[PDB]
């Protein structure tokens, strides 16, 4: 009884408890975990490497919320870049460039101007094949001008470079965890400074799962109604006309997401009526698992897999079990069996 | 004499050599060099890591031969990237979202086609307001179709992904200095996955400046006509109808990068002709140097200063030295002089 | 066809090649692959680190080979131990011992024979209550007994392991990899040393399973007879009178192991015949696989999964493979199809 | 006078102080010292690795009360253990091996009874040769009866590993100084699983040897009486009938164990009269020592020397001086003498 | 305005700030300025390695006082090591080693005695050529008189090295960054104990050139007179009698030791009118900086470049910056300018 | 017999083999070691890192004859160093740095001319106080003279340091075990160049002790006269005139230095006659062992103890044991007793 549960909180194991029709039994066990207390939990949670590509992150725990407001004070940096480029000293460097391309095309005009022979300044007959010279300067101009909005871009680049390293240099030294997805985030305000495309916050922000944890008392989430979304999690869609989109914050945490470091409680009966044994064997049999999406809507996330890192108790009526108790996987699973 | 020559070789010292009026005092000074024998220089060359950017790579000696032959077969992967999708597991993960998208498109056009009231589908009087139904339709297809795009182009990506990082494996490993310009080559060639859009060879190979060296004779470069461009090289520039263009392979090395490792004999009247004592005092003092474009050309490189190695002896008659000797940094420079 | 091969060679792929019905298509595959090359293959092999227990493990390519014949030198070290036992300077350590517990039993004797007042030494009436006092001496003899029995296996012991550290010292520093068989070796010539029990050798040495390769040509392995002892080896067993027992050397290699670091040709239909598609899958899968036992046989071994290391080529007809084809899985693990 | 005593201090230096007759000459060195404070020492224990092998463990100090305390749970789950193997879920795994042997017997012993011919079940004449086959069913049938004893105990030994690595895992993080020694715990645990045999407390435990200092005050140890138990420690026995017996846990720390990390001030005379210098000489010139036996004890154990890590301050008078003062090691190891 | 400042601020940028003739403009910025904080500054201090070479050194924000402190009681430790000379076991050591070299010199005299023949002790004729013996010794003796001063020199060199090793020991790992000064200490110490030559506290005594900081307010100078001197710090001398001399406490800080960490607030005009400009410019482009000497002082040292550190904030009107303006190398090092 | 010896050579052991009275069982025990091979030794060698002080240096086999050439090379080096000083850069600065000193002297002493009043240059009556005056030139002038020298010292020692640390930069990366030596060498000839001292080659070479060796056939030396200088080297002394003196190159090997990685075979009767028992049984306990000196020469060395790292073979008759045998020490370090 309080024996096997023990032993199923001592050890590693995933357990389940039988015990009378009576309900509540869950507010029961819930009372018993309540008073341990477990390793502290890193902060497991979302970020997105691009506006399509989401990745999971570890910190210690606690830092999440800090990263975080970090993260707001990155977003608002596009102002800053703005100002930057008000600059004089920047203006200088930008105009001086600008010159040196107006040279080159105002340089070959005045070399084709020079056929005061046959021609007057456009803006005969016949040609004189000085006809293949006006699309050397064309298609030189052209160039030169795609050439310059390039150097351009460039040139806002590594200006805009300039300045974030500064403001990204404390953060990789205060979160190396986040060291990737800060380099996500440089490179798209770097982005901003070449292009001018505004950040939509919330395709840029981390996705906080559940609040940090320090163990004690432990993690708990009860789970009375075990769908697949509310196990699992699962990813939100925008329609806003007939316009399909998703970002990393519309991933909406299930339970493997809350109790992360802790325990997770489970109604057996509601995993059988439900889809979810199958993929709840599986979930566990992989570490991992990934939220549940629409098949068939026209958007869509790059994913990574969910690391699972809780322990898991069933609770149930001897007659809730059967079902169960008749696959070999269950009990190669689920260890420990624990009464009343 | 001999004395102060052998104490400049030994030394780390540049040094200069005053003789006679009497021709062909380096070839001498060239004859005893070739006698010594240093320390196995690296191989220092020119790596593209973008269309516009050029790095400074240092290789173990012999090491750089074999990377441009890596890089000749990675070039051709391109025909093997068209080859992997005529592949049918490929073409049937490419239909089958092509297939999820022509789905949601074509349910809800059905849906919009439930206006049997009023309508009759179209490819009254008066609309009804079903009328933003059909806006919706409209600008949910071409978003649906431009995320179609995007998406064939993640999945023609991440399949040639898969087939790279096993060509590349093996390269990081065997060229552990080459990683960020492998690393450019690999997203280079997946993005002729993702694209279509062919790579020009002399974009991105490697440019080699000189041939490996084992020391034995070392390095030995004699320049008698000392311009900027045959002391730091120079970037050379296609100009095709008025068009112009520049790469990695039109840097021509100067007598730095063949000097590397070994010792540069320089003609100390020539020197002073020139304009170059400025630039070359400049160039020891900062230990590097880039080469010399054109200014204002309409197209150029981003191109990282390249390391000075090399140990310097000046020849010429007392007369030649006269001019350089009434400057100060002179002899912080050239510490040692020998005769004859 | 021959473009769809070097894909499949070139990349990390699984393939399968489809021909007409002329057969020998094999031995033209065969051909083929035996004039490439592939990167050095690691000697995998198996040990035991028990009777009972067998491990994997891994040496650089040619290693396994000098590992063994040190085995062999190890084996023979019970001779030299035998000869250390007969050394003058143990027998007097061994001596000493025995007389401290001589004296103890042979003094408490003395105590208890100096009951001259109602006893004379056997070897009354009544007892006196000295009657204990002949249990604490009987009790206490055979306690000090035991514990002498023990302090010379203690002493055998430490006096082995004094020789065995020698031996064993430049094994460790050429055999870094062998760091847990070498030191489940020692402590069993250890325990012969304790016990007088001698070594199966047949229990103790290594299993190599191929030859070492250096990868040119590659390791290539062609299966026409798709069963699970010949894929993924089998334990055999000694039935000797009634009783049955096995070892790691008696583990017979199957394809998996032969083909490590290479190719694995492997007929299609005999897979479909044979039970073996669906033991196949789960072992590409999992990247590791077990040899096949005797279910319900009374003998048995811990066997380390071994890795898989190759590349897999199916070949067939087109018939062939249409039974494999209507698969999910196959075309996942077959990326790639080649003709004639 | 105190300036050699300061002196003494500061320096790493042994000392003795000289002094009048008057009595007391240690309690006014002891106040004075008392005021001192010296780094931080570590806790310095004797650990167990077997029931007969001691070693010496390092710990920061403070953490040893925490190890201990460690341990008392670590004893205690012989129960967990217990309540393991009442669990369905292994109950099952191990009638379902049982059942493979029982099979193996009775399968032989129907093939052993299809000798209706000249037989009939035991539970002719003549034998007829099927008499062999008698003996092959009978020692085959002891074989798989030890071979199945055995299956269990590694059965047992693999689940109690299974729940110990969940206890042992947050230990060896938070000891890692304690590794081996844990190690040794964890497998005496798997025995008492394997084979039921209860452990002792007294052979498992950690003996500490001092309460832990911060050092301020030092740790200050004056010994008036100074033979070699007093000094060195000693290991008790228990004769409980005639059976000698001792352990971990009866080895009694002396002035080295108490004074570690500080000072000990010894009384010279006592160091005379007792047997004790050669003894204490031969100590500080080793860096270490073992705690005092009776020779010619029918019990021991095998015990790490303990290591000194104390500074020494002799107390007397000129007179008690002048019998030390005569050898020249004295000054050797006292370099510093000190006044009244 | 705020903007361009702010900018500046979160930015690594020096800056310009330009307002009205109103005065005072300094007092706001730094009113400003004292409610941010900054990344913690290390303390940077100058240290002497020698009596004459002096170098920077890098410790944690606080940690210098506390080395200060060290040093002082390091200082006093000659008092110890007079009292360690004072005692019977190195004045035995001594005496013995002295016996040593008399027992030497006086038989080679009693060898040079025993010329009772034609001599008689000197303290004939004529000579003999024993008078070459005579000189033997003569010169026998003042080599063993040399050869033992030295040796007592060696002698006290090491006696104080044992002594000091165990006050060096815990500065060692308490101060890992002052190794190179603290190895320096101990060997001048050392160098007391050999020579009895006194040390000067001035010349061995680190350098604190400001107080530490948290970063909270930053670090904030401003300079409204801006001279060499008071920029950059300089060299002072004591002249007493005729004798110039310089010592580490000599060297008087200027604003870039001060302002380390932090801001500099600086005068434009100022900087102009006095000679600055140009060594200021060169000091921002080099990073670094040493104290003003006086040229042609007959005393010096060679004192460690001071890293800078630092933002600039120049404060001035329009006019004031025109003259700086044009230059070319302004607004590269100035490159945000901010308003009113 | 062969088996005991056998195991002697296979297990760590120092040995001792017993035979009849028949000569050259020394030569028998010889020729069988010669066909044996042993791991490949280390070079074991000594090396002066000053006059006076001798280390121990390990060096991979082969290598101390390569760093012995590179020393003889170092010590020419004091002819570059004169060439150095000889060069008009170097002269420059050393007349600018005179006339620093000229001009502060021939001011002071322009300042103490304008006594016009009362004086006339020296080179009245009465004095007037300017009498101070000239006390504060004198000794202020003796003080710039000797701060002149110091100076020059000081760069002729920069510059030294210079031309030494492009010939030691090789060596280091070389010899990195050579490490302390190589430092020491390179300061010497730093001291050439301040001091113009010459170097005594005898007392900065290394003293290599035993030629290399492979390991087949191991290194072996038979002694059969086993006196103190013989087993454990000795120093010798130079006795020019009066003056003793003596250096690195004066030790002189012994046994213990030539069989270094091998065998020392020793001839046991001769051990007994000389002093040396007690001697050997002190440097096989301790690991280590000096040379013998003349005690009470006037001249003397600090040498670094040697390791001892041979194997030792006793050899004698029975006879030749029995004084050895009876000592408790014996069979504790010769723990395998061969016959014949």
């Amino acid at each position: 009884a309080r024996e096997a549960l023990e032993l199923a909180i001592r050890g590693g194991f995933h357990a389940y408890l039988v015990g009378p029709p009576s309900l509540g039994k869950h507010e029961a066990l819930l009372a018993y975990l309540s008073t341990q207390s477990v390793e502290t939990p890193p902060d497991l949670l979302y970020v997105p490497l691009s506006e399509r590509k989401v990745a999971v992150m570890t910190l210690p725990s606690g830092q999440e919320i800090h990263l975080a407001e970090a993260v707001e004070g990155l977003l608002l940096e596009v102002n800053r870049l703005d100002e930057l480029f008000r600059q004089g000293s920047f203006l200088r460097e930008k105009t001086q460039l600008e010159a040196r391309f107006k040279e080159a095309r105002e340089q070959q005009l005045e070399a084709l101007r020079r056929e005061a022979q046959e021609a007057g300044f456009a803006l005969g007959p016949v040609p004189a094949e000085l006809s293949a010279r006006l699309e050397e300067v064309t298609l030189g101009s052209m160039a030169a001008s795609a050439e310059l909005e390039v150097a351009l871009r460039r040139l806002r680049r590594d200006w805009a470079l300039h300045y974030l390293n500064n403001r990204f240099e404390p953060l990789f030294q205060r979160f190396p965890q986040a060291r990737a997805y800060l380099e996500a985030l440089r490179a798209r305000l770097a982005r901003y400074a070449e292009t001018g495309e505004p950040l939509d916050p919330a395709q840029w922000r981390p996705n906080l799962l559940t609040s940090s944890s320090s163990g004690t008392p432990p993690p708990i989430v009860y789970e009375p109604y075990a769908t697949a979304p509310r196990l699992f999690g699962r990813l939100d869609y925008l329609v806003d006309r007939g316009v399909w989109s998703t970002n990393v914050s519309l991933i909406r945490p299930g339970a493997v997401h809350r109790a992360q470091g802790g325990y997770l409680i489970l109604d057996a009966l509601s995993l059988k009526r439900e889809g979810t044994w199958e993929a709840f064997k599986r979930a566990l049999r992989n570490g991992q698992v990934e939220p549940v999406t629409e098949p068939q809507a026209p958007a869509g996330l790059e994913v990574e897999p969910f690391p699972i890192q809780m322990q898991v108790m069933l609770v149930g009526t001897p007659e809730a079990f059967e079902g169960l108790e008749e696959d070999p996987a269950f009990s190669e699973l689920f260890r420990i069996r624990a009464e009343f």
